[PDB]
Formats: structure tokens, C-alpha cells, sequence
């Protein structure tokens, strides 16, 4: 019905920053 995005951090190699989407 709707959907959002969020947003991450990933240590390879530092952590960096990376958004996500996902729906619901």
C-alpha cells in the first residue's frame, strides 16, 4: 500500500553511508 526508504551504515572497507528502500 506504501512504501518507504531508511538509510544504513556498512563498514567494507570503512563504514559508509547507503540508503535502502523497502515497502509495506
Amino acid at each position: 500500500q506504501i512504501c518507504r526508504i531508511i538509510v544504513v551504515r556498512v563498514c567494507r572497507p570503512i563504514c559508509r553511508i547507503t540508503v535502502i528502500r523497502v515497502c509495506s
